[PDB]
RNA sequence: UACCUGGUUGAUCCUGCCAGUAGCAUAUGCUUGUCUCAAAGAUUAAGCCAUGCAUGUCUAAGUACGCACGGCCGGUACAGU
């Protein structure tokens, strides 16, 4: 999930909130940046923060980031809370529509599973 | 640009320092076409010093008998310089 820095233009380039992430003694944390500042972290971050199209942050790590392994575990367990990060957007409640397991189920009554 | 990388082990995760990295100002090595700007015996010995120079000054208006120059003849405030 991205967002803005501080006002809209539309397309959104940056992380909504600031948010962190850790894996055993390591951790980021991602910080919001206004535009064309571009990816300001080290080589291992930089690699998937550019993938999710999150073209602008600031970013400071802390502990052992010697081990890798480590580091960008805990880099992908940041940038999965955006969505699990409530904001006052999402505050209006949602409808509950019906799952796709439930009116497809039709087609599934033959001897699928 | 709010950034890290190598090294303790058979292997792994830490603690921790060492090394790598960039700027700044002094010395030094090697090299060097053209253009502008210019810091420069402070670091150490506020150690010691040859020679040369670096503070003098007169307007119509303080004092002119320089045997100076000049004079158009002088002085009688008395010339001009």
């Amino acid at each position: 999930r991205r967002g803005y820095w501080g006002n809209k233009i539309g397309k959104p380039h940056t992380v909504r909130c600031k948010v962190t992430g850790r894996c055993g003694s390591v951790l980021v944390r991602l910080i919001p940046a206004p535009r064309g500042t571009g990816i300001i972290s080290a080589p291992v971050p930089k690699k998937l923060l550019l993938m999710a199209g999150i073209d602008d942050c600031y970013t400071s790590a802390g502990g052992c980031t010697a081990t890798l392994g480590n580091f960008a575990k805990a880099t992908f367990d940041a940038i999965s809370k955006t969505y699990s990060y409530l904001t006052p957007d999402l505050w209006k409640e949602t409808v509950f529509t019906k799952s796709p397991y439930q009116e497809f189920t039709d087609h599934l009554v033959k001897t699928h599973t």
